[PDB]
């Protein structure tokens, strides 16, 4: 259950049970970058993310991710980074959450602080967490607000500034690399 750097995870929205999801299609407005949504179905390779450190650092694959760590989530299928910035999200006009760059292109807008809700010190499967975007201070957020025509039935994912029930997430369905000890 200990989630280590290098591990593959799904991230489930606690309230709606939808999974953090991406795919090879951009937003029409805001940044025009690759879009990110909440996806309800269980079988979906597009729901997998790799937990990574920021490139400068001592943290390595197999190290436990700590509460308070700055992390990156890289989409397995497209290699783009979970990203935010000051653009309007398409449904609710909150902070746009996108997929940015690739293996040669990452910036600080790819940085999220892991906040474990209890007194837990290392990230585990099924524990309640928030992810706070470093640059904007937006909490990764979803809700029962859905696209209709393209990607219909999938939920908006965005960033908001207050802690709420709709910004708690749980890591699930993961493959966790062995603990360096």
């Amino acid at each position: 259950v200990e989630i280590t750097y290098g591990s593959a995870i799904k991230l489930m929205h606690e309230k709606t049970k939808f999974r953090l999801h991406s795919h090879d299609v951009p937003y029409g407005s805001g940044s025009g970058q690759q879009s990110v949504t909440g996806f309800p179905g269980v079988v979906d390779s597009n729901s997998y993310w790799i937990v990574k450190p920021v490139p400068g650092t001592t943290e390595k694959q197999g190290d436990a991710v700590k509460s308070g760590a700055t992390i990156r989530l890289q989409h397995m299928k497209t290699r783009k980074w979970l990203h935010s910035h000051l653009h309007a999200s398409p449904i609710s006009g909150n902070l746009e959450v996108s997929c940015f760059g690739d293996d040669t292109n990452s910036d600080t807008g790819d940085h999220w602080k892991l906040i474990i809700e209890g007194s837990g010190k290392t990230w585990k499967q099924d524990q309640r967490v928030r992810l706070q975007h470093i640059d904007t201070s937006g909490y990764l957020h979803s809700h029962d607000k859905k696209y209709q025509r393209i990607a219909g039935g999938q939920q908006e994912v965005c960033g908001i500034r207050e802690k709420k029930a709709d910004n708690i997430w749980l890591a699930a369905e993961g493959v966790y690399l062995p603990l360096n000890e």
